[PDB]
């Protein structure tokens, strides 16, 4: 197989840096009212144009997330504001590559947060691969009518209404070989209830690990590891980062972080090319 | 009737409220540079004067902790400053009750943080009860010559030099009946590597659970639970709080938090009386 892998720019988000890096700047006796910062970071998705079938990793935010008529709760909009030009919308990014949603064979949902699962509803022809624990957690949010937080009720509503084709990765399930040189990594609980990653082996570029929010940024990764404020299972989170580091070493893979502004700037984006 | 329980005031500590309540005041699009605050909370210990032998729960901070010639690293002193008059030192609080360190049969170390294990070195005739995972973690800090953080190298140094008599609670060990109506609760990992609590059954007052830093304050307790910034095992922490809530219900026990300023105010202090 000679795939082409694309990085698609799906806009920017801002939030308290403490969400990204827990206790990044603790107050001290002579600085008792230490103030935080509102950091900007990229939202992106990855398309693997593979001869066996197109694979999409993450889906960014829904185009109708923000605004007075937005799907996101106002509180969510104020804490995690998403800014994106029309060109940044996933459907537009795919269109400019002459890729229709119906062309996508597999969508790998790293997790079901607002900035990763926003456009799942587009892909009614794909198998949606998601960690069973993440799926269960999101569905409970829905059933419990939770309208605030990182799991968007209106998004989940749409997934169900659109009759998406789910394939859950079981808690103790081994890696899934999706296609030649493409493996779904079962990271389990950490940042969220159930994290999935991808290992891609490209002929030219070599190994890539898509970590998503298992590792927010290079600052997260270190060493030393600097865990997030947004966290479910702290032990699991630490285990996963260390696991990724080992895999990266042993397979000579690059690690692509969830939301690293510096790393993202270096990427060849879908408007400039791809990785072979 | 028989046992007398004393609450001993061991001064005050201040720190970033984010340590106490994680993400208490998140930055937003209209408050992007949200500040924290430096909150004050009590450091206290509990003496159970029991017919079978005196039991001490926690030991506060070492008198030699603060100052330019103090045991605590300057970074620690400025992040977690401890203020206490001489009358607040544990040795003095015990003296004012006509209790000598050598009279203490059991010391229960809830964990080995600087504000709980500070005076362990006093009790050379007691059995020191501590969670094995907490003990191991602290000893690693010592062996690794870690001078920063919540584990005080100089304190640990003193414990070893003073040849304390350790009794570790094993990871999967059942609760320990220390004396009639006094049980050591094995909370395991959460806030720290290994947390111990105490359930005390007093003839008159009834059930008391000493939660220590398993539950910082009533705000922590909720519901809903609001976890701390100082945390090791998030899942374990949550499990422990909910366990305490069940035990409290089933045994009709009060829950005494680790560092709740309002609750501590209400307590009958050792200088005014005791519980029976
Ligand atoms: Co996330
Ligand atoms: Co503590
Ligand atoms: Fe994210
Ligand atoms: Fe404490």
């Amino acid at each position: 197989a000679r795939p082409k892998l694309y990085v698609m720019d799906n806009g920017r988000m801002r939030m308290d840096k403490n969400w990204m890096i827990a206790m990044h700047n603790p107050a001290t006796i002579h600085n008792p009212n230490a103030q935080t910062e509102f950091v900007e970071f990229p939202i992106y998705t990855v398309l693997i144009d593979h001869p066996e079938g197109k694979i999409l990793f993450d889906t960014s935010c829904n185009p109708n997330s923000m605004g007075p008529q937005g799907r996101w709760a106002e509180s969510t909009q104020q804490m995690f504001p998403w800014t994106a030009t029309e060109e940044c919308y996933l459907h537009n990014r795919l269109e400019q590559l002459k890729v229709r949603p119906e062309d996508i064979r597999y969508v790998v949902a790293s997790h079901l947060h607002l900035d990763h699962a926003g456009c799942l509803e587009m892909f009614t022809n794909a198998t949606i691969i998601v960690h069973e624990d993440e799926f269960n957690g999101a569905l409970q949010c829905y059933a419990r009518n939770q309208k605030e937080g990182a799991y968007i009720w209106a998004d989940i509503d749409a997934w169900i209404k659109n009759n998406l084709q789910w394939r859950t990765v079981k808690r103790h399930e081994d890696n899934i070989l999706l296609a030649e040189g493409v493996k779904v990594l079962n990271f389990g609980s950490g940042h969220a209830w159930g994290m999935l990653g991808l290992h891609v082996e490209l002929p030219e570029t070599g190994g890539i690990i898509l970590a998503s929010d298992a590792i927010y940024t290079a600052e997260s990764y270190g060493p030393p590891i600097k865990p997030p404020g947004i966290i479910y299972d702290s032990l699991g989170y630490m285990n996963t980062v260390e696991r990724i580091r080992r895999i990266a070493q042993e397979t000579k893979s690059q690690v692509w972080f969830g939301h690293d502004a510096e790393q993202f700037k270096k990427f060849r984006k879908s408007t400039e090319g791809y990785y072979e």
